[PDB]
């Protein structure tokens, strides 16, 4: 099955990528199955909703006592040299947390790496019938 791997952090860029220190080597780590609106590129941009999914995403990693790393079962980087992983943070999904507080959308689905995917989508529909951020 999947694995929790332990990792340390060394910074939050913004809602969905961290930089961590992972088995001695510093690498950014993309949240595997969500995207969080845009504070940097140009061809995106300041989105609503940016600042606030970096800064939920910064907060939970660094009041963290543990961060976590879990793969999925397909390929473990993208084609920009990313992690690509479940980021855990004293055992809470910093992916789902983020799409439950509806500052993050379940996206960039491809196969095999999916095997949170159901458990995504039922958090995201809950943060729709909330009307939370992104959905208010
Ligand atoms: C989350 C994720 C993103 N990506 C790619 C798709 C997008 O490529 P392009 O940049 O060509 O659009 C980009 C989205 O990342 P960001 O949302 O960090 O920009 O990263 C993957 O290749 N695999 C993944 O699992
Ligand atoms: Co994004």
């Amino acid at each position: 099955k999947l694995h929790k791997e332990p990792a340390t952090l060394i910074k939050a860029i913004d809602g969905d990528t961290v930089k961590l220190m992972y088995k001695g080597q510093p690498m950014t780590f993309r949240l595997l199955l969500v995207d969080t609106p845009e504070t940097k590129h140009p061809k995106k941009g300041v989105e609503k909703y940016g600042p606030e999914a970096s800064a939920f995403t910064k907060k939970m990693v660094e009041n963290a006592k543990k961060i976590e790393v879990e793969f999925d079962k397909g390929q473990r980087t993208d084609k920009y040299g990313r992690g690509l992983a479940y980021i855990y943070a004293d055992g809470k999904m910093v992916n789902e947390a983020l799409v439950r507080q509806g500052l993050a959308k379940v996206a960039y689905v491809y196969k095999p790496n999916n095997t949170h995917e159901q458990h995504l989508r039922k958090s995201e529909a809950q943060a729709k019938k909330e009307k939370l951020n992104i959905w208010s």
